[PDB]
């Protein structure tokens, strides 16, 4: 056994000491700290200091060893899959017609932007829907495509929360939170100005969005 991952507790959120790429792990964890519905007894720890259980978890349910890189998106659709803590209203035209699509859910595979963008085909007409968001509910975090370039506040669908933020190579990078509620990056123990880009979630919490 490797000793216990060092641990900050900064303004309500615990931290951990970049140590044996263990990057992936924290911005997953700094926003499961987001959610006051998300509990376990290893959790439970985890909130306190207590990190190993928890994070011991974090590499069996991805069958990643300490020491390895991984992927902080991933890791969150697997400790969320039993949640259901949003409600995601769409509208989706092809060439039937209109509709809705309603996805209820804590983890959303959806770029977080007010406009339009495909999602599935329409399988009586065979085309690709062209959607749109009609309404966000609830708390939960988009995952998605990294937005690497600023983003004016108005083109998010809902008020971000915080991002995960991802740099470098898919091979080679390095994660980080862009805390948006606290001001600050929080990059391992440590803290930096906010990226402002490279987004690779969106968090939000008690949405109540109409468009
Ligand atoms: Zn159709």
């Amino acid at each position: 056994s490797l000793p216990p991952f060092k641990t900050t507790n900064l303004n309500g959120k615990i931290i951990l000491k970049q140590g044996d790429n263990n990057c992936w792990i924290n911005a997953c964890c700094y926003q499961l700290q987001a959610f006051d519905f998300f509990n376990n007894e290893a959790w439970e720890k985890f909130k306190k200091g207590d990190v190993m259980d928890f994070v011991n978890l974090c590499y069996a349910a991805t069958t990643l060893a300490r020491g390895h890189s991984g992927d902080a998106e991933y890791l969150l659709e697997l400790m969320l899959n039993d949640y259901s803590t949003a409600k995601i209203v769409l509208a989706a035209k092809c060439g039937c017609g209109e509709k809705e699509i309603v996805l209820e859910r804590a983890v959303f595979k959806l770029t977080p932007l007010k406009e339009s963008f495909n999602y599935g085909v329409c399988g009586d007409c065979m085309q690709v829907n062209t959607c749109r968001f009609l309404s966000v509910e609830g708390s939960g975090v988009f995952v998605h495509d990294i937005l690497s370039k600023q983003t004016p506040e108005a083109m998010f669908v809902v008020k971000p929360v915080m991002h995960a933020v991802y740099t470098g190579t898919t091979q080679n990078g390095h994660y980080m939170v862009d805390d948006i509620e606290h001001g600050y990056c929080v990059d391992g123990m440590g803290i930096k100005p906010l990226k402002k880009r490279c987004y690779t979630s969106t968090l939000f919490i008690n949405a109540n969005v109409m468009t």
